[PDB]
């Protein structure tokens, strides 16, 4: 049993929830909070900059400190860092950003990421402003993560189209 409340069950591992990341974050203190981050760790916007700003700016001083030290990840690579106020951990992942040009194909490796950890509320790789289908993003998640996976979908109206869209 865990506290993740009101999530409707797609699988046997993943579940879905029209809901605020950041307030989901705040409400659970899950063990795992993934972002949807960049090479960089530079959290200017879309979900990162939203968990970025709930943290007060923490998170962006201890990437910083991170890339100072090892320099930027791959991309459909990842990283464990503070949850700061949000989770006990952070997992940045970096999803292939469509607006950027990367491989699509690199959707999956990101999320091969998720299998190491057990339990994690995330969302939807390479979605919203990283430019790609979300459709797409959730059919790629259920086929690849086999851990238990609570996604939380900011847009009420994307949130519907999703569900009624899931094979």
């Amino acid at each position: 049993v865990n506290s993740f409340s009101g999530y409707l069950k797609l699988t046997d591992n993943v579940y879905i929830k029209n809901a605020d990341i950041v307030e989901e974050a705040k409400k659970v203190k899950p063990t795992v909070v993934v972002n949807a981050a960049n090479v960089y760790l530079k959290h200017g916007g879309g979900v990162a900059g939203a968990l970025n700003k709930a943290t007060n700016n923490a998170m962006q001083v201890e990437s910083d400190d991170y890339i100072a030290t090892n320099g930027p990840l791959k991309v459909g690579g990842s990283c464990v860092l503070s949850g700061h106020n949000l989770a006990k951990h952070c997992l940045h992942v970096v999803g292939p950003n469509v607006n950027k040009g990367e491989d699509i194909q690199l959707l999956k490796s990101a999320y091969e990421n998720f299998n190491q950890h057990e339990v994690l509320l995330a969302p939807l790789l390479s979605a919203g402003i990283f430019g790609a289908d979300p459709i797409h993003s959730l059919r790629v998640c259920v086929d690849t993560v086999r851990t238990n996976v609570y996604l939380a979908v900011f847009d009420k109206n994307l949130y519907d189209k999703l569900v009624s869209s899931f094979l």
